[PDB]
């Protein structure tokens, strides 16, 4: 997966939360590998510093970092202010986000539904609204990125508030494609299967819990890192212009059923 | 809309939240008509005792009544309990909830936002678990029907905060229909376009609605309700995990 | 169950397809049941007049019939007239076809697949806009119903040829919806999963083959055949009035995924 | 929009076909430039060779042309075998091909709903039945792209029979997802509005007959060929490589709804 031709973002001037674990530490090294602008935000200063020197180093990238809780007062509002003023003005956010605090739907604790709420739904959303807001008044378009998940497609075992968030995130999404279009803003989620980063290695480690799951994939494994990274380089890219609304798996087919 | 045969809900022990305006009204009014026994819950005591009069001179319904505020802490945990003491079980929850908060997307309210999925997803979604632990603990089955919105399934423009959280509830729905079948508990949605209720008439502009609805008008209340019925009786024993747009064709895009 | 108030077809003018066996057998005698008055078709004279004689004698119904290979490029228009003939009209379509010739994908035979588009696509299709013609030009609405599968909504192994074909026909039912909805004709489909019918208890008896199917059901067994005829007659009465270009799974929760 | 990196297709083997006329011609030009060794079909010989040489001179491209027509006797298991001895093998089938007779289903004719069959559903599937086995067989993975449209996901007036073509082929790409998946056989389909080719621009080109559809359209436009040649040469490229089964909309969020 190498970012060339129609590939380059060079000069896009990208938010990408949650950028220094996992999913999104690898989405923003697939945005400084193709030439990205970065405003980088998480809660960890040091892993924050790390980025910036690595992805500088290794790709001589423009890297603005923003430490920040997206539950803290008022935070989308301003990371989405912040961030847009980094570079004058945002082209892409990569929304990315997510806790997961499984349990049987039976044994539901609200206290660990509103966390979920709170994370995977509510910040990304207003995130999203505030971003677009900025994209709108400044008018060159721009490119808007969900990373939901499968469990917001098909429903899961005891991802009652998990799946439940990130299906509202990719509502959340189509109606920012309807809104925005427009004024040439293209708003698409992509939509892993389990995805073997570190934590996700740990998490679904184990042959025979990852079994039943597996068996639901024809391609007959889990998503890696890169291939996630992949699908939103291309969504960024101009060679997804007319891409909208739209919900990407990536999950060997698991959601077709 | 007569219901007779396998559409009487004769001893169905059944839980409808907003009971007492909109929707809510129609779908206990029908059920009460189909024989069941209801618990209609609301805020406001003398709207309820009101409910529970009409229904019990009009259709010979027992009718208990649950004055809360769902947003009050362990409020949906609450309602469930009370609502199953009533009769000793439930059979049904009707899970009908609605409050819109139109704005463009670029002028999103975080207030407003947060009001609309703390009314349509929090309060329905934490009270649809605790009434389902408390099905899959009495061994009867039962039927869970979520009051959605076509607007669950196609985004529409300037409802934001609306879509989500009604395409949240819709999954959560989904999630309940995967694990409470094994025990024989039934969770689906139905999902209206705009339906002509009082405030349906008044509020609906909607010429380009109607250019999406094939059949050329919306709905009327008791068409919403047929539909609960159905789901909630025998005629639907198979069905689970479904969402029945109730729309004239919108959905099909 | 049992079909009174509203459920009541009484009147109702019903042509039905594959009416002799199965599914179509059942929709038949819940159609008769429900007071309606019916015009059935099928391959095997000797099979359609058992018919005609056991509604007859459960139900005291009106039931006319024809015996016509819909595998006929002229079979179509001729049932449309004929099933036009015997009450002077139509109001409710029953659209129940199948032929399976499960083989796995890569060794799919042309004949058995053109045999099976031929059957489970393209009759009910020119069936349905033929019907469908005399619908609008009657001026009195009508019901199209078709009886497709879970198949037509997921994927299945072995099925290319009936997936494919039932998956057509959940679009071509649609395309009814979107036209015809403005006279007052609702479209709508009903996609089972396996049914109890005599014959699917055959085909799905061995328990190596029926495990793997309901593992994905988790209602936790396969549909038995008034549970689909319970959804038909639904969507024929005024209990489903506003309900126009839905597929409605009869699938326990398969569909979901 | 041009394709280096991750998306050359340097050395993979490449069936299209309707390879001479618009978006076939497009995907053709744009493998070419990839890199792709191409395996290039039509029914017209005179176009074919001009594109073997057209290609060839501007590219350096390897094109094996194949004169057939797939209505023939077992002809698209011929083309798929004639395709794959031409470089020892098939990596990717772009499985292309489209007519559309559009008139209301109430005037649907039997020929052209038979012809719109024939052409857009029949043919297709019985090449990538065909196509599929000889990957299995060779055991070298694979992939799959399927032209589809928007129309195979949300009903068009006057489109009955092309509607269900379309949709049906799209299923029949998804049992290939689900059974050749574990083969590492990838199959996803495209499914693009109207695009702009040269009839595209021809029949859809009066801003009176397309506003309606336009409006549907939050980006405010059609599509342009090379939107959807960029979303094949992605789903071919190694940046897909988890993404199977998956319907992918070039409609700037038409099908929303």
């Amino acid at each position: 997966d190498r970012y060339a031709g129609v590939l380059r973002l060079d000069g896009k001037r990208a938010l990408i939360t949650g950028a220094t674990k996992g999913i999104g530490a690898d989405i923003a090294r697939a945005f400084a590998a193709a030439g990205a602008r970065l405003v980088l935000s998480g809660r960890d200063v040091s892993e924050l510093d790390a980025a910036r020197r690595a992805l500088g180093e290794q790709f001589g990238t423009d890297v603005h970092t923003v430490a920040i809780d997206l539950a803290e007062p008022d935070a989308p509002a301003e990371l989405a202010r912040r961030a847009a003023e980094a570079f004058g003005g945002l082209d892409v956010l990569v929304n990315n986000a997510g806790i997961s605090h499984p349990q049987p739907v039976v044994d539901t604790d609200p206290q660990l539904f509103d966390a979920t709420i709170a994370v995977n739904l509510r910040a990304p959303a207003l995130l999203a609204s505030a971003v677009g807001k900025a994209m709108v008044a400044a008018g060159e378009g721009g490119a808007i990125i969900t990373v939901a998940s499968a469990a917001a497609l098909a429903p899961l075992p005891d991802h009652y508030a998990y799946c439940t968030s990130k299906a509202g995130l990719v509502m959340a999404t189509k109606v920012l494609a309807r809104e925005l279009g427009p004024h040439g803003i293209r708003a698409n989620s992509v939509c892993p299967t389990v995805v073997l980063t570190e934590m996700g290695q740990r998490v679904w480690g184990d042959e025979a819990k990852s079994a039943p799951m597996i068996a639901r994939i024809p391609l007959g494994r889990f998503a890696v890192p890169h291939e996630v990274s992949d699908a939103v380089v291309w969504l960024a890219s101009d060679a997804a212009s007319m891409i909208n609304g739209v919900d990407i798996p990536v999950d060997g087919g698991y959601t077709m059923g």
